[PDB]
Protein backbone atom coordinates (compact mmCIF):
# COMPACT_ATOMS: atom_id res chain seq x y z
CA UNK A 1 0.00 0.00 0.00
CA UNK A 2 2.50 2.57 -1.29
CA UNK A 3 1.82 6.22 -1.91
CA UNK A 4 0.59 7.55 -5.21
CA UNK A 5 -2.10 9.78 -6.68
CA UNK A 6 -4.90 7.25 -6.91
CA UNK A 7 -8.26 7.19 -5.10
CA UNK A 8 -6.83 5.83 -1.80
CA UNK A 9 -3.10 6.69 -1.54
CA UNK A 10 -3.10 10.29 -2.76
CA UNK A 11 -1.62 13.48 -1.32
CA UNK A 12 -4.06 13.70 1.61
CA UNK A 13 -2.68 10.31 2.84
CA UNK A 14 1.04 11.02 2.55
CA UNK A 15 1.45 12.50 6.04
CA UNK A 16 0.88 9.05 7.56
CA UNK A 17 4.17 7.71 6.11
CA UNK A 18 5.90 11.11 5.80
CA UNK A 19 4.88 13.43 8.70
CA UNK A 20 6.94 16.29 7.13
CA UNK A 21 3.97 16.52 4.74
CA UNK A 22 2.52 18.89 7.40
CA UNK A 23 5.78 20.76 7.84
CA UNK A 24 6.72 24.44 7.72
CA UNK A 25 8.15 24.69 4.19
CA UNK A 26 6.07 22.30 1.98
CA UNK A 27 5.61 22.67 -1.73
CA UNK A 28 3.95 23.47 -4.04
CA UNK A 29 2.22 26.76 -3.05
CA UNK A 30 -0.12 29.19 -4.64
CA UNK A 31 1.82 32.23 -5.86
CA UNK A 32 -0.27 35.26 -5.01
CA UNK A 33 1.24 37.67 -7.53
CA UNK A 34 -0.02 40.73 -5.70
CA UNK A 35 1.68 39.65 -2.37
CA UNK A 36 5.00 38.50 -3.88
CA UNK A 37 7.65 41.15 -3.19
CA UNK A 38 9.82 42.47 -5.97
CA UNK A 39 13.36 41.96 -4.73
CA UNK A 40 15.86 44.20 -6.51
CA UNK A 41 18.67 42.21 -4.79
CA UNK A 42 17.83 39.08 -6.82
CA UNK A 43 20.11 38.35 -9.74
CA UNK A 44 19.17 37.18 -13.26
CA UNK A 45 19.12 33.41 -13.33
CA UNK A 46 22.06 31.78 -15.09
CA UNK A 47 20.97 28.67 -16.97
CA UNK A 48 23.99 27.00 -18.58
CA UNK A 49 22.73 23.97 -20.51
CA UNK A 50 24.99 24.10 -23.62
CA UNK A 51 27.01 21.04 -22.44
CA UNK A 52 24.05 19.06 -21.02
CA UNK A 53 24.35 15.30 -21.56
CA UNK A 54 20.99 13.53 -21.47
CA UNK A 55 21.26 9.75 -21.05
CA UNK A 56 17.99 7.95 -20.51
CA UNK A 57 14.28 8.34 -19.95
CA UNK A 58 12.58 6.32 -17.20
CA UNK A 59 8.91 5.76 -16.25
CA UNK A 60 9.41 6.06 -12.49
CA UNK A 61 5.83 4.87 -11.72
CA UNK A 62 4.58 8.42 -10.93
CA UNK A 63 6.02 10.47 -13.85
CA UNK A 64 8.90 10.04 -16.27
CA UNK A 65 12.44 11.27 -15.68
CA UNK A 66 14.80 12.47 -18.37
CA UNK A 67 18.14 11.78 -16.72
CA UNK A 68 21.39 13.68 -17.26
CA UNK A 69 25.05 12.90 -16.68
CA UNK A 70 25.71 14.93 -13.49
CA UNK A 71 29.15 13.40 -12.79
CA UNK A 72 30.67 16.77 -13.67
CA UNK A 73 29.59 20.43 -14.17
CA UNK A 74 27.99 20.23 -17.53
CA UNK A 75 24.50 21.61 -17.17
CA UNK A 76 24.32 24.02 -14.20
CA UNK A 77 21.97 26.55 -12.68
CA UNK A 78 23.51 29.51 -10.81
CA UNK A 79 22.63 33.09 -9.92
CA UNK A 80 19.07 34.12 -9.28
CA UNK A 81 18.56 33.62 -5.51
CA UNK A 82 21.24 30.89 -5.36
CA UNK A 83 24.71 30.87 -3.80
CA UNK A 84 27.05 28.58 -5.70
CA UNK A 85 26.49 26.03 -8.41
CA UNK A 86 23.66 23.51 -8.89
CA UNK A 87 24.04 20.60 -11.30
CA UNK A 88 21.09 19.34 -13.42
CA UNK A 89 20.29 15.71 -12.54
CA UNK A 90 16.94 15.16 -14.24
CA UNK A 91 13.73 16.75 -15.31
CA UNK A 92 10.15 15.51 -15.14
CA UNK A 93 6.61 16.87 -15.47
CA UNK A 94 3.37 16.87 -13.56
CA UNK A 95 0.15 16.98 -15.57
CA UNK A 96 -3.63 16.63 -15.48
CA UNK A 97 -6.40 14.40 -16.82
CA UNK A 98 -7.83 17.62 -18.37
CA UNK A 99 -6.15 20.80 -19.59
CA UNK A 100 -7.64 22.76 -16.69
CA UNK A 101 -5.41 21.11 -14.07
CA UNK A 102 -1.96 19.51 -13.85
CA UNK A 103 0.35 22.14 -12.41
CA UNK A 104 1.60 21.93 -8.85
CA UNK A 105 2.26 25.60 -8.31
CA UNK A 106 -0.66 27.87 -9.08
CA UNK A 107 -0.69 31.56 -9.91
CA UNK A 108 -3.48 33.53 -8.25
CA UNK A 109 -5.19 30.12 -7.96
CA UNK A 110 -4.80 29.50 -11.74
CA UNK A 111 -3.89 25.87 -12.56
CA UNK A 112 -1.86 25.22 -15.72
CA UNK A 113 -2.15 22.05 -17.80
CA UNK A 114 1.28 20.84 -16.67
CA UNK A 115 4.48 21.88 -14.96
CA UNK A 116 8.07 21.01 -15.85
CA UNK A 117 10.60 20.58 -13.04
CA UNK A 118 14.35 20.76 -13.83
CA UNK A 119 16.00 19.31 -10.70
CA UNK A 120 19.46 20.48 -9.71
CA UNK A 121 21.65 19.68 -6.70
CA UNK A 122 24.13 21.91 -4.88
CA UNK A 123 27.69 20.84 -5.77
CA UNK A 124 28.89 21.90 -2.31
CA UNK A 125 27.34 18.65 -1.00
CA UNK A 126 29.08 16.31 -3.47
CA UNK A 127 26.06 14.10 -4.40
CA UNK A 128 22.27 14.32 -4.70
CA UNK A 129 21.65 12.00 -1.75
CA UNK A 130 23.67 14.24 0.57
CA UNK A 131 22.18 17.43 -0.94
CA UNK A 132 18.56 16.43 -0.15
CA UNK A 133 19.52 16.35 3.58
CA UNK A 134 20.33 20.09 3.43
CA UNK A 135 18.12 23.20 3.54
CA UNK A 136 19.85 24.58 0.46
CA UNK A 137 20.53 21.20 -1.21
CA UNK A 138 18.36 21.46 -4.37
CA UNK A 139 17.22 24.13 -6.77
CA UNK A 140 14.18 23.19 -8.86
CA UNK A 141 13.36 25.33 -11.87
CA UNK A 142 9.63 25.14 -12.50
CA UNK A 143 8.05 26.07 -15.84
CA UNK A 144 4.33 26.09 -16.48
CA UNK A 145 2.81 24.49 -19.60
CA UNK A 146 -0.34 25.83 -21.28
CA UNK A 147 -2.08 24.16 -24.22
CA UNK A 148 -1.91 26.04 -27.51
CA UNK A 149 0.78 25.91 -30.23
CA UNK A 150 3.15 22.88 -30.16
CA UNK A 151 6.58 23.14 -28.45
CA UNK A 152 8.99 21.77 -31.15
CA UNK A 153 11.67 21.14 -28.52
CA UNK A 154 9.31 18.83 -26.56
CA UNK A 155 8.50 16.53 -29.48
CA UNK A 156 11.52 14.21 -28.99
CA UNK A 157 10.23 13.54 -25.45
CA UNK A 158 6.65 12.97 -26.63
CA UNK A 159 7.75 10.53 -29.31
CA UNK A 160 9.66 8.17 -26.96
CA UNK A 161 6.81 7.83 -24.40
CA UNK A 162 5.19 4.86 -26.17
CA UNK A 163 8.45 2.94 -25.49
CA UNK A 164 8.23 3.59 -21.69
CA UNK A 165 4.49 3.20 -21.23
CA UNK A 166 4.61 1.25 -17.95
CA UNK A 167 6.38 1.63 -14.60
CA UNK A 168 10.05 0.74 -14.62
CA UNK A 169 10.54 0.84 -18.40
CA UNK A 170 13.43 2.94 -19.66
CA UNK A 171 14.81 3.92 -23.03
CA UNK A 172 18.05 5.44 -24.27
CA UNK A 173 17.60 9.20 -24.57
CA UNK A 174 20.85 10.88 -25.59
CA UNK A 175 21.53 14.27 -27.15
CA UNK A 176 18.32 15.88 -25.91
CA UNK A 177 18.76 19.63 -25.39
CA UNK A 178 16.69 21.03 -22.47
CA UNK A 179 17.17 24.61 -23.74
CA UNK A 180 14.30 23.85 -26.14
CA UNK A 181 11.87 23.67 -23.13
CA UNK A 182 12.61 27.23 -21.85
CA UNK A 183 10.35 30.25 -22.41
CA UNK A 184 11.74 33.48 -23.80
CA UNK A 185 11.84 35.29 -20.41
CA UNK A 186 13.65 34.03 -17.29
CA UNK A 187 11.66 36.32 -14.94
CA UNK A 188 10.81 34.24 -11.87
CA UNK A 189 9.35 33.89 -8.40
CA UNK A 190 11.35 32.15 -5.68
CA UNK A 191 10.67 30.77 -2.21
CA UNK A 192 12.05 28.02 0.13
CA UNK A 193 10.16 24.73 -0.15
CA UNK A 194 10.28 21.00 -0.50
CA UNK A 195 10.18 18.01 -2.81
CA UNK A 196 6.55 17.59 -3.89
CA UNK A 197 6.53 13.79 -3.66
CA UNK A 198 7.57 11.61 -0.71
CA UNK A 199 9.90 11.90 1.02
CA UNK A 200 8.85 15.56 0.83
CA UNK A 201 12.23 16.75 2.14
CA UNK A 202 12.51 20.48 2.89
CA UNK A 203 15.64 20.94 0.82
CA UNK A 204 14.45 22.96 -2.27
CA UNK A 205 15.00 26.52 -3.37
CA UNK A 206 12.11 26.86 -5.81
CA UNK A 207 12.47 29.09 -8.85
CA UNK A 208 9.22 29.30 -10.84
CA UNK A 209 9.30 31.10 -14.18
CA UNK A 210 6.52 33.57 -14.81
CA UNK A 211 6.28 32.84 -18.56
CA UNK A 212 4.60 29.53 -19.43
CA UNK A 213 5.58 27.51 -22.45
CA UNK A 214 2.94 26.51 -25.00
CA UNK A 215 2.54 22.80 -25.88
CA UNK A 216 -0.05 21.34 -28.20
CA UNK A 217 -3.14 19.38 -27.20
CA UNK A 218 -1.62 16.39 -29.03
CA UNK A 219 1.62 16.64 -27.07
CA UNK A 220 -0.11 16.65 -23.65
CA UNK A 221 -2.52 13.87 -24.78
CA UNK A 222 0.53 11.62 -25.26
CA UNK A 223 1.64 12.29 -21.64
CA UNK A 224 -1.84 11.08 -20.59
CA UNK A 225 -1.31 7.73 -22.38
CA UNK A 226 1.46 6.70 -19.97
CA UNK A 227 0.64 4.25 -17.18
CA UNK A 228 1.26 4.23 -13.42
CA UNK A 229 0.95 0.42 -13.49
CA UNK A 230 3.66 -2.08 -14.53
CA UNK A 231 3.53 -4.14 -17.72
CA UNK A 232 0.78 -6.75 -17.72
CA UNK A 233 -1.21 -5.02 -14.95
CA UNK A 234 -4.63 -3.38 -15.41
CA UNK A 235 -4.26 0.05 -16.84
CA UNK A 236 -4.05 3.11 -14.56
CA UNK A 237 -3.52 6.08 -16.84
CA UNK A 238 -0.72 8.31 -15.62
CA UNK A 239 -2.71 11.51 -15.06
CA UNK A 240 -3.22 13.95 -12.17
CA UNK A 241 0.25 13.25 -10.74
CA UNK A 242 0.31 16.70 -9.02
CA UNK A 243 0.27 17.59 -5.36
CA UNK A 244 -2.11 20.46 -4.42
CA UNK A 245 -0.97 23.82 -3.08
CA UNK A 246 0.18 23.64 0.56
CA UNK A 247 0.02 26.30 3.29
CA UNK A 248 2.54 29.09 2.75
CA UNK A 249 3.07 29.45 6.52
CA UNK A 250 5.85 31.80 7.51
CA UNK A 251 7.29 32.28 3.98
CA UNK A 252 7.81 35.15 1.54
CA UNK A 253 7.61 34.61 -2.21
CA UNK A 254 10.01 37.00 -3.95
CA UNK A 255 9.80 38.24 -7.55
CA UNK A 256 12.79 38.95 -9.75
CA UNK A 257 10.71 41.49 -11.77
CA UNK A 258 8.60 44.69 -11.23
C1 LIG B 1 14.91 12.05 -2.11
O1 LIG B 1 13.96 11.87 -3.14
C2 LIG B 1 14.17 11.30 -4.29
O2 LIG B 1 15.35 11.13 -4.61
C3 LIG B 1 13.06 10.88 -5.16
C4 LIG B 1 11.71 11.05 -4.82
C5 LIG B 1 10.66 10.62 -5.69
C6 LIG B 1 11.02 9.99 -6.86
S1 LIG B 1 9.75 9.37 -7.99
C7 LIG B 1 8.27 10.13 -7.24
C8 LIG B 1 12.38 9.78 -7.19
S2 LIG B 1 12.78 9.00 -8.76
N1 LIG B 1 12.19 10.10 -9.86
O3 LIG B 1 12.16 7.59 -8.81
O4 LIG B 1 14.38 9.00 -8.89
C9 LIG B 1 13.41 10.25 -6.38
C1 LIG C 1 5.47 12.86 -10.01
O1 LIG C 1 6.69 13.35 -9.50
C2 LIG C 1 7.80 12.68 -9.65
O2 LIG C 1 7.84 11.62 -10.23
C3 LIG C 1 9.01 13.33 -9.14
C4 LIG C 1 10.27 12.61 -9.18
C5 LIG C 1 11.37 13.28 -8.62
C6 LIG C 1 11.28 14.56 -8.01
S1 LIG C 1 12.81 15.29 -7.44
C7 LIG C 1 14.11 13.98 -7.47
C8 LIG C 1 10.01 15.16 -7.98
S2 LIG C 1 9.94 16.83 -7.34
N1 LIG C 1 8.55 17.36 -7.91
O3 LIG C 1 11.07 17.57 -7.89
O4 LIG C 1 9.95 16.76 -5.87
C9 LIG C 1 8.93 14.52 -8.48
ZN1 LIG D 1 8.18 17.69 -9.72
Amino acid sequence: HHWGYGKHNGPEHWHKDFPIAKGERQSPVDIDTHTAKYDPSLKPLSVSYDQATSLRILNNGHAFNVEFDDSQDKAVLKGGPLDGTYRLIQFHFHWGSLDGQGSEHTVDKKKYAAELHLVHWNTKYGDFGKAVQQPDGLAVLGIFLKVGSAKPGLQKVVDVLDSIKTKGKSADFTNFDPRGLLPESLDYWTYPGSLTTPPLLECVTWIVLKEPISVSSEQVLKFRKLNFNGEGEPEELMVDNWRPAQPLKNRQIKASFK
